[PDB]
C-alpha cells in the first residue's frame, strides 16, 4: 500500500599498500532492525529473540515497549552475515535483515594512524580513510520497498538507481617495511620505558612514504575504551625543535656561501660563546678546535654559531626554507602540522645562533625526513605522496650536487668516524646521519631523542627519522640510534638494495 525510498550503500573502495596488501577492506555484514508495531504481536518470542542477541530479556522487552509506536527500531548492527541469516531463521514477526558493508582493517595497530577508520555508516573520519573519502566513497543506489498500515515491508518493488562502488586506493606504504619500522619502534619504547614515538621511512628518489608509524597505536578493528593519546598520528602533528639534526642544513649554507670549506677550523674554547644576555654551551667541552666535519661530530653549537655569524642567518634560513623544514608537505592530511621557520627582516645575533642550532624552528617528523631525503637525493627536492607513484618525480634542485655531496660525505663520518654514532651503523652498508635532542616549549618542555639519516651512501635510496619521546632509562640522546640502523638494515634488504659496506654482513 504504502511506499518508501531507501538507499543502496555503495562497496567502499579497497586501500591496499603499494604491492597491493590489504589495508582496508569493506567486507559484508547484516544489520537486523525490528517494526516494534510488528514485534508487539509476538511477545511470546521476545526471550528467544533477546537472547539471540545477547541482551537481557527484560531490558530487551522494556525497549521494544518504549518504541512500540515506532515503525524501525535498530536491534544490532554489523552482525557477520552467517549470524545474521541465524537471527532471521527464528521467524520472529516484525525482525527484518539489511546487508551493509563494514570495514575490515587486516594489519590493525601496525598501520592505523596512516590509514585511519570509518564511522559505523562506513564514512571516512580519520587519515588516509578521511582524505580520500570521496575517492573510497563512491555513490550509493536508490531501493524501494512497499509497506502496509503497521509498517511491514510486504515486497521490494524494484531498485531505482545502480550503487556506485568507491575506487581502489593504493598507497605508498610498504607494509613489510610498515611491520619492521612497527615492530622495532615498540620494542625500542618499551626497553628505554619510553612514552611515545614515531618512525619514518621514505624514498628520497620518488618522495614516496614506506613507512609511518607512531607509538602509541590502537585497533581500528576495535575501538572500545579509545585513549585521545592512543589516536594521535604523531609523525604530522607532534611538533618540535629539531636541535642538532638540522646543523647539516646550517653547513649546506656554509659551503654554499663561497666562504667556508670542509678543512677550515673552528675555535670552540672552552665550550661556551656568550651573546650579549646569553650564553651558547656545548655539551662535549672536550674540544678546542674543530673542523667542519668535526662540528657535526661533536655537536658543537658553539662551533656552528660562530659559522652562522660569519654568513649570516639569511643564508641558513633560505636552505632550511628549501628542503621544507615549517613548511607545508603539500599531503593535506587530516590534522598536519605545519610548524614554525619564521624569518626576519634583520636578525639579531641571539637570533642567528638559536637557529643555526636547531632551536629557531619548529618541525615535524615528516618535514625532518622530507629534508633529509633532499639532502640524500643529491640535493634535489622531490614532493612527499602518501600514495604509489607511477613515476620519478619533477623535483627541485634546493642544494648544489657538489655542496650535497660534501654534506653527504660528513653525515657518513658522523656515523662512521671516531667517536661518532656507531650504533647508526648498517651492517653491510654505508649509512649517513645525525643525532640530536628535539624541544617543545608548551607551561612544559618536553625532551625528544632524534636519529635522522639516509643509505647506502653510494647511491643513497631511502631517509628515515627516529623519534623517542623523553626515555627514561639519563642519558637518552643516543637512544635513537639503534633504531635507525636495525630498521635501515631490515629496510635495504626488503628492497633489494645492494650492499656497498662489505665486509660487515
Amino acid at each position: 500500500r504504502s511506499v518508501r525510498h531507501i538507499a543502496i550503500p555503495a562497496h567502499r573502495g579497497l586501500i591496499t599498500d603499494r604491492n597491493g596488501e590489504p589495508l582496508a577492506v569493506s567486507t559484508p555484514v547484516t544489520t537486523l532492525w525490528a517494526n516494534p508495531k510488528e514485534l508487539m504481536t509476538a511477545k511470546e518470542r521476545w526471550p528467544q529473540l533477546a537472547a539471540a542477541l545477547g541482551q537481557d530479556t527484560k531490558l530487551f522487552a522494556d525497549r521494544i515497549e518504549q518504541n512500540a509506536e515506532r515503525e524501525f527500531i535498530y536491534l544490532v548492527r554489523g552482525l557477520t552475515p552467517e549470524q545474521g541469516e541465524g537471527v532471521i531463521a527464528l521467524k520472529v514477526p516484525g525482525v527484518y535483515s539489511i546487508e551493509e558493508f563494514r570495514r575490515f582493517y587486516p594489519a590493525g595497530e601496525v598501520v592505523a594512524h596512516a590509514v585511519g577508520f570509518t564511522d559505523v555508516d562506513d564514512r571516512g573520519r580519520e587519515g588516509i580513510e578521511l582524505a580520500f573519502d570521496e575517492w573510497l566513497a563512491g555513490v550509493p543506489g536508490k531501493r524501494q520497498v512497499l509497506k502496509d498500515r503497521r509498517g511491514r515491508v510486504i515486497k521490494d518493488v524494484q531498485v531505482t538507481k545502480n550503487a556506485k562502488p568507491g575506487k581502489t586506493l593504493a598507497l605508498s606504504i610498504d607494509l613489510r617495511l610498515q611491520y619492521l619500522a612497527h615492530r622495532e619502534l615498540r620494542n625500542a619504547l618499551l626497553e628505554n620505558g619510553a612514552k611515545a614515538g614515531s618512525l619514518v621511512i621514505m624514498d628520497v628518489k620518488t618522495g614516496e612514504i614506506l613507512a609511518m608509524t607512531n607509538q602509541p597505536t590502537y585497533n581500528p578493528n576495535n575501538r572500545r575504551n579509545l585513549q585521545p593519546a592512543a589516536m594521535r598520528n604523531r609523525a604530522m602533528i607532534d611538533v618540535f625543535e629539531p636541535g642538532s639534526t638540522v646543523k647539516p642544513f646550517s653547513m649546506s649554507a656554509a659551503l654554499a656561501s663561497g666562504r667556508w670549506k670542509p678543512s677550515d677550523i673552528v675555535d670552540v674554547y672552552p665550550g661556551t660563546l656568550q651573546i650579549g644576555r646569553y650564553t651558547i654551551r656545548d655539551v662535549s667541552r672536550n674540544s678546542r678546535q674543530l673542523d667542519l666535519t668535526g662540528i657535526l661530530i661533536k655537536s658543537s653549537n658553539v662551533g656552528i654559531s660562530k659559522i652562522a655569524f660569519d654568513i649570516g642567518a639569511e643564508s641558513i634560513y633560505s636552505v632550511m626554507q628549501q628542503v621544507g623544514l615549517g613548511q607545508d608537505t603539500g599531503l593535506g592530511f587530516p590534522g598536519e602540522r605545519v610548524g614554525n621557520l619564521p624569518n626576519h627582516r634583520k636578525w639579531p645575533k641571539a637570533e642567528t645562533a638559536t637557529l643555526a642550532y636547531g632551536y629557531g624552528l619548529s618541525v615535524t617528523a615528516i618535514q625532518l625526513a622530507h629534508a633529509y631525503a633532499a639532502l640524500a637525493n643529491d640535493g634535489k627536492s622531490v614532493p612527499l605522496s602518501m600514495t604509489r607513484v607511477d613515476r620519478v618525480p619533477d623535483g627541485v634542485q634546493v642544494i648544489s650536487p657538489e655542496v650535497a655531496s660534501t654534506v653527504q660525505g660528513m653525515l657518513q663520518q658522523v656515523v662512521e668516524a671516531q667517536g661518532g654514532v656507531f650504533r647508526a651503523q648498517v651492517p653491510g652498508y654505508h649509512a649517513a646521519g645525525k643525532s640530536g635532542t628535539a624541544r617543545k616549549v608548551s607551561r612544559e618542555n618536553a625532551y625528544r631523542s632524534l636519529f635522522a639519516g639516509f643509505a647506502p651512501a653510494t647511491d643513497p635510496r631511502i631517509a628515515m627519522v627516529v623519534v623517542i619521546d623523553e626515555p627514561s632509562k639519563y642519558f637518552g640522546g643516543l637512544v635513537s640510534a639503534p633504531v635507525f640502523s636495525k630498521v635501515m638494515a631490515g629496510a635495504l634488504r626488503l628492497m633489494n638494495v645492494p650492499p656497498d659496506n662489505l665486509p660487515t654482513a
